[PDB]
């Protein structure tokens, strides 16, 4: 049992942040995809008959559950083809838990809902890398061995406003065990002593993407642990450095000046423009003259039944 | 003669920003993107053994010309082999204007570097359409006629942080003439009463792009206006529709009510938990174990020389 820390994955933050316990419909829970998420296992267990109260169990079963969110593959938990198409054939953010009146797995489906699910922000050093390293931390609540990992990282032109995560739009990135190491001060995990900890290229995205992170069990039960984690990459503003071209080393004089450890925590007008003022008018205009509801004709043509 | 008024061309938002004028260096111009671009033809000219003067003079030619981007094609203006090749090979928002000692069309090499560009932002009604249609103004500040008009998008692999605009990262989505109309009284362009305006269906882009709009006169002069306009869509937050389970129609009762024109112009902190305080160590988590300086051994290893 266990879930990733770094990045945080889906089902972790969603439990952290709270706010699901009471009210029991999930109004209480303030990201909006935790929220529909926990609304989504909730509202479909009242369709199927169920009571309030079974309902909110479901649905608060699913978050409860951050470190469970699991799949047993059997004694042959290294077939590719049966992972894929019996143990996690799809709902992978849920690791295929489907079933509010059976626990183990429940109903997890709701951590599968598409939308604008919030991200670890990685900010660029230079936006000219192809890969990003990043120390992966799987916190394990629970301490299993002999085990292994499987990283994945979704293929570009994968969206997760529309989305399902599928095997299909997935890229192996790392597979194999993973040392059991001593959590540092700064650890994002505070279960025991042990943290999984590793350094993995990320390849660069310049789209919000998921990483799928699978830790399985070598073992005849087959038990793996399946979880989504959302990540972004942040671009350096500013001109491309390579592009810059440097004034050559001068020194000037004369009587018109204008002519030649820790770290930190309306100015684009100029005296001679006013950009709040225009870039208000020119909001204006992105809503009348974009989509399907723009104004073709309406402000300029009079019209009469005759 | 004309640019973009909507969405506005990369070098018109940079003149009408303004700030160019006084310090001769460009210092006063807010916007990053066209300061480096100002920058980059004022350092060169130093380079070249320009004065402050020549330099500051053709660093303000770029700016104060946003309507004479222009390049003659000479008779055989629809041979797209002539225009790819000997016309507008590179420099493409700049359209091929490499010489700052001759005028036209002067130094515009600034408007080509890569970086951080201002763009349009369009929100999406829905995250799941293919195509958006914006109405596309074109602002002649001279009438030319007869004229035809080419639009092209970016490929989805373009880059704007790193990647030059070139016509093998181009796709054509118009080709023809646009009628002249009357500006209306909402109008982005107040050169004269006619603007060029269409309706164009732009292809979604989950990231930052480039419209390039070529304006080409049909005579033996065969001058033509290139210009490139950077643009944005923004998704649309929350739970994808399609993927939102609705709950049962339900009348409810009992004591513990818990359990049932204009528009308009810390929040996730919870009962049971702290947002803001885990959401500050999490950014420091980011910054210590990401990226080729993160932390990986000095924290809880030691060395001695023997
Ligand atoms: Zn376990
Ligand atoms: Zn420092
Ligand atoms: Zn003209
Ligand atoms: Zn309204």
């Amino acid at each position: 049992h266990g879930y990733i820390t770094f990045p945080i994955a889906r089902q972790r933050r969603c439990n952290v942040q709270g706010g699901f316990w009471w009210p029991p419909d999930g109004s209480g829970i303030p990201d909006p995809m935790c929220r529909a998420a926990y609304q989504n296992v909730y509202n479909k267990v009242l369709q199927q008959g169920g009571t309030i109260d079974q309902a909110a169990s479901a649905a608060q079963y699913m978050f409860q559950q951050d470190n469970e969110y699991a799949a047993l593959a059997g004694p042959n938990y290294l077939d590719q083809n049966h992972i894929r198409n019996n143990v996690v054939p799809n709902y992978l953010c849920a690791a295929h838990a489907t079933t509010w009146r059976i626990r183990p797995f429940g109903d997890k489906t709701g951590m599968d809902v598409s939308g604008s699910w919030t991200p670890t922000v990685i900010p660029l050093q230079d936006n000219t890398v192809s890969t990003v390293p990043i120390e992966f931390e799987f916190c394990p609540t629970a301490i299993h061995e002999p085990s292994f990992f499987e990283i994945y990282i979704t293929v570009p032109s994968f969206n997760v406003y529309t989305d399902q995560v599928t095997w299909q739009q997935l890229i192996n990135i790392f597979t194999g065990p993973i040392p059991l190491v001593q959590r540092r001060p700064d650890s994002q995990c505070n279960a025991n002593n042990l943290v999984y900890r590793t350094t993995v290229g990320i390849p660069v995205r310049q789209t919000q993407f998921v990483l799928y992170v699978r830790w399985q069990r070598n073992d005849p039960v087959g038990e793996g642990f399946y979880n989504c984690a959302d990540v972004i990459f942040a671009h350096r503003l500013g001109i491309n450095e390579e592009d810059k071209i440097r004034p050559p080393k001068m020194k000037c004089k004369g009587n018109d000046k204008d002519c030649y450890h820790y770290h930190k925590c309306r100015q684009y007008n100029t005296k001679d423009f006013n950009y709040v003022e225009w870039n208000d008018d020119y909001s204006d205009y992105i809503e009348n003259h974009t989509g399907i509801n723009r104004d073709m004709c309406d402000s300029t043509t009079k019209c009469c039944y005759k």
